[PDB]
Order: C-alpha cells, then sequence, then structure tokens
C-alpha cells in the first residue's frame, strides 16, 4: 500500500553544494536497493549503504567545482521508487591552508595557546571559528581571539593545568571562509601540557628565577633592556629555541646602523616575544648581570645559564617580567596572549 519515499541531502539542480559533509540518500516506507553517484567525467564515487538498507552516504572526499549525478532506487510493499539528481559543488575563487601549532604529539608548557594560522586573509572569521573544534581533558573553558587577519588563537582563562590533553580539529575543507575563499584541506593535531614552569625576571633584583611546580630550581643574574630601550613588563610565552642565532634588529624594523640597531651572533637563545626579546648567552655583560641593564630588550644571562634555560625550558612555558621602567608587552605581539584581559579575550573579535 505504501510507496517508498527518497530523501537526499541535496536537491536536483542545486549549485554551490558544499563539500564539508558527505552526500546522503535516505529511504522511507521501504529500503534502498541501490545507489550510484558519478562525477562529470563518468567516474564512480565511493559510497556505502547502511546495514539496515535505509541510508546511503558518500565515503570519499568530494571535489570542488564538480558536477555529480545521483541515482537511487528503493523497494516497498507498495512498489518501487526511483529518482535521479544532478548538482554542482562549490567553485572557490581561492584556497587557503591552515597551519596549526603546537606540533602533533608535542608536550608544551602551561601557557601554550592553540594557534591556527591561515596563509590568506580570512574574511569570515565566524566561519573559521565554527570549523575549529577544540577538545580538552579535563575539560576547561576557552575562547578564540584573532591576532591579525590570518592567525587565530584559542586559550583558557588561566594557565593550563598540567596533564591536560588537548585535541584540535581544523575542518575547513569545503567551508566558505568568505569572498570565495575555501579551505584547501583539514588538519588534526594533539598535544599535552607538561610541568608548570614559570620564570620571573624582577628588575628590582635583576634576577631571573625559574620555578618548576612551585619549586625554585635556578636563579640567574640578568641584564635586561637599558632605560632607553627597556624590557617591557608582562607575561611572555616561550616560543622557539636556538643553539645559535644571529639577532638582527632590521627584522623588527630597526636599521642595523641606526642608533638602536644591532646585529649579534649569540648562543643558546630562547625566544619569548615576536618583538625580538630572547633569553640568551651574553659573555660580554656578565659583570652587569644582576646589577645594571645594558641590552636593547633581551634577557642577557651567563653562557651556562643560557644553556640551562635552553635545556630545561620548553615551548609554552612562561616568563613574567616585572618592575621594569618599560611598558607592558602587547597582547597581540605573537607571544603576549596572556596580557589580554579575559573579558576582552572571551568577547573575541570575529566581527
Ligand atoms: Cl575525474
Amino acid at each position: 500500500l505504501l510507496v517508498p519515499k527518497l530523501t537526499a541531502s541535496v536537491t536536483d539542480g542545486a549549485v554551490g553544494v558544499t563539500v564539508d559533509a558527505p552526500v546522503s540518500v535516505t529511504a522511507a516506507d521501504g529500503v534502498l536497493a541501490a545507489v550510484t553517484m558519478v562525477n562529470d567525467n563518468g567516474r564512480p564515487v565511493a559510497g556505502r549503504l547502511s546495514p539496515d538498507g535505509l541510508r546511503w552516504s558518500t565515503t570519499e572526499q568530494l571535489g570542488y567545482n564538480r558536477r555529480y549525478t545521483l541515482n537511487a532506487t528503493a523497494l516497498g510493499l507498495g512498489g518501487a521508487a526511483t529518482r535521479q539528481l544532478t548538482f554542482q559543488t562549490s567553485s572557490p575563487a581561492h584556497l587557503t591552508m591552515p597551519y596549526v601549532m603546537p606540533g602533533d604529539g608535542e608536550v608544551v608548557g602551561v601557557g601554550e595557546p592553540v594557534a591556527i594560522r591561515f596563509d590568506e586573509n580570512i574574511a569570515d572569521r565566524g566561519a573559521a571559528e565554527k570549523a575549529i573544534k577544540i577538545t580538552t581533558n579535563p575539560p576547561v573553558e576557552g575562547a578564540f581571539y584573532w591576532l591579525n587577519n590570518r592567525e587565530v588563537r584559542w586559550r583558557p582563562e588561566h594557565f593550563w593545568k598540567p596533564g591536560t590533553a588537548v585535541d584540535v580539529a581544523v575542518n575547513t575543507y569545503g567551508v566558505d571562509l568568505g569572498e570565495g575563499m575555501f579551505g584547501e584541506d583539514n588538519v588534526q593535531t594533539h598535544f599535552t601540557i607538561g610541568d608548570e614552569v614559570i620564570a620571573t625576571a624582577d628588575d628590582n633584583t635583576k634576577i631571573l628565577t625559574v620555578r618548576v611546580n612551585g619549586e625554585v630550581v635556578k636563579s640567574m643574574p640578568t641584564s635586561m633592556g637599558k632605560d632607553s630601550t627597556p624590557t617591557a613588563n608582562g607575561i611572555y610565552i616561550v616560543g622557539s629555541r636556538y643553539k645559535h642565532i644571529i639577532m638582527d634588529s632590521s627584522t623588527y624594523g630597526v636599521p642595523v646602523n641606526s642608533p638602536n640597531g644591532y646585529r649579534t651572533d649569540v648562543d643558546w637563545a630562547t625566544q619569548i616575544s615576536y618583538s625580538g626579546v630572547f633569553v640568551h648567552s651574553a659573555p660580554w655583560s656578565v659583570g652587569a648581570q644582576g646589577h645594571t641593564n645594558t641590552s636593547h630588550g633581551c634577557l642577557n644571562v651567563s653562557p651556562s645559564n643560557a644553556q640551562w634555560f635552553y635545556d630545561h625550558v620548553k615551548r609554552g612555558d612562561i616568563v613574567e617580567v616585572v618592575n621594569t621602567v618599560g611598558g607592558t608587552l602587547p597582547g597581540i605581539d605573537g607571544l603576549g596572549d596572556w596580557n589580554i584581559p579575559w573579558d576582552q579575550w572571551r568577547a573575541g573579535n570575529a566581527k
């Protein structure tokens, strides 16, 4: 008596079908006998019928700018039912690829934010945020905030609890990110939070003290930025580490041969700001370390102490600078995320 009815996730003649989800067909008042899908060059598209015969779905990634033809047939006590559908998928103007930090499988400090950097400007930040799923164990609240037009960050209100597992899924393939920009591919990554490592550089004492889970493990005399080019106060996130690097002021916009310029080859350099602040070996300022500031901003320490820092501090650990004559590190520096107040971070800037 009842005839089968066929329902698809697309309609005949549709355009702009997005490829961020499989295409599916479902039968009612009956079961699907067979479903086929082919592309505009005639090639079959891989699919699977559910065991109960009621639901069919594509099983392989669908492509941008293709035309697909779907043919389904179902059987019921009333009789048979058949339909054909043709539709076209999104045709992007541009592609953008996301790049996620930290690396897959890494162990990082309690200050490490999730970073998703696209290689193009993102017109629809809301769509980007919606395609990124952050899972945490233990679960903890967090929020997105854009540092510039290409890079978005995600972090909780306070530093991570040690031992937290973090899973990141950037599912932008098939997502319209605005102005015809679509994701080139998806990215999946996982990382773990390690020990709590907080080094405090106190200008009042000119000592850099490293505390691991509350325990003082190292005290390093330091020479920070001189009065005319002081080290900014605030919370710094540890980034990359270098056995040696040539610090070049022109990288930060200051000509080398200008009054505040510098080019210096140094050892055991740990970067803590995009603005150019490093902890590094400074044999020339050992006597000043612990007494007077002499740098253009870097935390100068002894060779042995700089190497200790390199060996025992990891990406995402924290350096806090206090009591300098400087201002405060900008929240959008690149490693200054924690200087943005939570109320402002949580409200976000997706526009
Ligand atoms: Cl083909």
